[PDB]
RNA sequence: UAUACAACCAUU
């Protein structure tokens, strides 16, 4: 099997140059210096400075050598991990931008010569584009490239006729909303509006989305699926300056790639499948399904009455039918006995609804399928303002005026999901986890603010415990102790839940821990522990079909590539330190289980596991990720 | 929002 990685074959040492200019400002003598070299210098009070690999490096101006300064340093990838990677990546870049590649945030190389306007739509250029990291694999050092594809107006964005949402910048690389260009002033967000001043800079990106919404995506779909495969092949001659680097001709190729077999335990079956579900029955039920309706006008109701009694006057609709596949004891639409009906209103304008005696005397679990007209796009009113007695279970109108029944058996699914006396199914291989606290970790630095939020599970999927915090005044020593602080909660809840501590603690981090590694090492503790890395953007990839497998890099390091409908992404999960019993191949197999031993629906499953789902999704909204997340 | 999908993400 092949892997996108290349050996890079350079000592393992970085050169620092100096350089004096008696005549000008170091700082405006190395900002020119930047821009001649495609290299960004650096300036003290009276000194310049390059850092550069130790290889044939010609600066530009050819007469730069009249300032050159005697000082030279070397040092020692050794001595210096980090700044042996900076400046690799800084030399890339310069030899990507010395053959007239576009740079874009995230490594990104807009290739200027493998160009070709698309066929569908004429003012649309499909550019060409590699994608490019930096791997430390088994004490050597590799290079991932990604053959990918950028989207982008032929004409600047005031000369194009065509239009999208987001602007592309030529010279820094980043990309900027789009305001406005009327009269000839281009204005960009920055929540700050810029008129800007080379609007000739500024190039249309277009996305997956655009292509759909401006009508040429099936032109954007063939390309990638029978033209980056070209592009993993054009490698060595396209980027054939990175000859200095790196031979792109030896590629990166019997049990380093592991199949693993997930099986799911319903009631009455065992299934691969989780839609099998509904064959043998959830794990655990035997709890009644409770629920009521809310309208946000009677004329909405009526729109949908049809499909209200197709659904929920016959006692034998597929929703009956899902809920009894389920195993549910039984379905009941509570009345109020006050207005004898079980359908309510409520404001659509506000996403508020009248408290009243019998909805506020509603207990246990119930479920409030809410009607919505259209998709919201800000749903965190209706989940903030909505009674907290009441399950909230939205659902577009439009899809119960249909009635696929794959939605409906979804719908009761999640409603299934949501109700704690209730267990979907649990993982054959993970049924004798136990012992084992499961925590995912995300936390940001952003301004000078720091945003962290942690979720905890046990080895059925159950949710022990979820800690968010917003807006932390950016410090290391502050932050690490709300981090321990949240951590302490999460144990307690596994003690509140289990009368004994786990065994093992997996500590799964969005991300690589760049806190005090030290200081979180030792309040993880008496409690064996892991420390793991997830990062769900890996550049690592291939034209073989990955999904479904665990690939290891080295002993430390691994790459799943789950299940996935869409195109073959990778995480990677690096195994930072490890104190428990278990392998390091048993603690990889875990963490790949836990992506599913929770579903959203049986017909799609996670990405990450699910304790750091959990994390990213309730760090991303104030009160919308209760629409998904069991709490 | 039944799921899923959302722009990038070591110069001015």
């Amino acid at each position: 099997a092949y892997l996108n990685l290349y050996k890079i074959d350079i000592p393992k040492k970085i050169k620092r140059l100096y350089f004096y200019n008696p005549d000008m400002e170091p700082k405006l003598f190395a900002r020119n210096l930047s821009r001649v070299n495609n290299f960004k210098f650096q300036d003290s009070n009276d000194l310049v400075w390059i850092e550069i690999p130790d290889i044939d490096f010609q600066i530009t101006p050819k007469n730069v050598f009249q300032y050159k300064v005697e000082k030279e340093e070397i040092i020692k990838e050794e001595e210096d991990k980090k700044l042996f990677v900076k400046t690799l990546y800084k030399y890339i870049k310069k030899l990507f931008l010395d053959n007239d590649f576009y740079f874009k945030k995230g490594n990104n190389f807009i290739s200027n010569s493998e160009v070709f306007s698309l066929d569908s739509n004429e003012n649309v250029n499909a550019h060409l584009t590699y994608k490019i990291k930096i791997h430390n694999i088994s004490n050597e050092y590799y290079l991932s490239i990604l053959p990918k594809f950028t989207f982008l107006s032929k004409e600047p964005a005031l000369e194009s006729a065509i239009k999208s949402g987001y602007l592309y910048n030529i010279k820094s690389g980043k990309s900027f909303p789009y305001i406005s260009g009327l009269d000839g002033i281009l204005k960009i967000d920055i929540n700050q509006i810029v008129e800007v001043a080379y609007p000739e800079n500024y190039l249309f990106n277009f996305t997956t989305r655009d292509a759909e919404k401006y009508g040429f995506s099936k032109e954007v779909h063939e390309i990638y699926k029978n033209k980056v495969f070209e592009g993993f092949k054009k490698i060595p001659k396209t980027l054939g300056f990175l000859n200095k680097i790196t031979n792109l001709n030896e590629n990166y190729q019997d049990g380093y790639k592991i199949f693993i077999n997930v099986i799911y335990k319903f009631k009455n079956g065992e299934s691969r499948y989780a839609k099998d579900v509904f064959k043998y029955s959830f794990y655990k039920n035997e709890q009644p399904l409770k629920a009521i309706f809310f309208f946000s006008s009677k004329k909405q109701f009526f729109e949908v009455q049809k499909s209200l009694k197709e659904l929920f006057h016959n006692k034998h609709s597929v929703f009956y039918r899902a809920a009894a596949e389920l195993g549910f004891s039984k379905v009941e639409f509570l009345r109020d006995s006050k207005t004898k009906s079980s359908a309510f209103l409520y404001n659509p304008e506000e996403f508020t609804v009248k408290n009243t005696e019998f909805i506020n005397q509603i207990e246990d679990n119930v479920m409030a399928i809410v009607l919505l007209d259209k998709y919201i796009g800000n749903i965190d009113p209706l989940v903030r303002n909505f009674p907290d007695n009441l399950i909230l279970q939205p659902i577009l109108k439009e899809k119960l005026e249909d009635i696929k029944p794959f939605i409906i058996k979804s719908y009761v699914y999640k409603m299934g999901n949501f109700i704690p006396e209730c267990k979907p199914f649990i993982l054959k291989k993970m049924e004798d986890k136990e012992k084992n606290l499961y925590i995912g970790i995300d936390l940001s630095h952003d301004a000078r603010k720091t945003n962290l939020c942690i979720a905890a599970v046990d080895n059925t999927g159950d949710i022990l415990y979820i800690g968010k915090h917003k807006n932390l005044e950016l410090n290391e020593k502050m932050n690490l102790d709300i981090l321990e602080k949240e951590y302490i909660k999460a144990f307690e809840k596994y003690i509140e839940k289990f009368n004994v501590s786990p065994e093992n603690v997996f500590i799964l981090r969005d991300g690589r821990f760049i806190e005090d590694i030290e200081i979180i090492k030792n309040f993880i503790s008496d409690t064996k522990y892991t420390l793991v890395e997830v990062n769900k953007n890996t550049n690592i990839n291939s034209y073989d079909d990955l999904k479904e497998w665990i690939i290891k890099l080295d002993e430390n390091t691994y790459i799943y590539y789950p299940k996935t409908f869409l195109n073959q992404k990778g995480v990677e999960v690096k195994i930072l330190e490890n104190n428990t019993d278990y392998t390091i191949e048993e603690i990889i197999e875990q963490i790949y289980l836990l992506t599913r031993v929770a579903h959203s629906t049986p017909y799609t499953n996670y990405k990450l596991p699910y304790p750091l789902h959990i994390a990213n999704k309730v760090a991303l909204t104030d009160y919308e990720w209760k629409l998904y997340i069991p709490y």
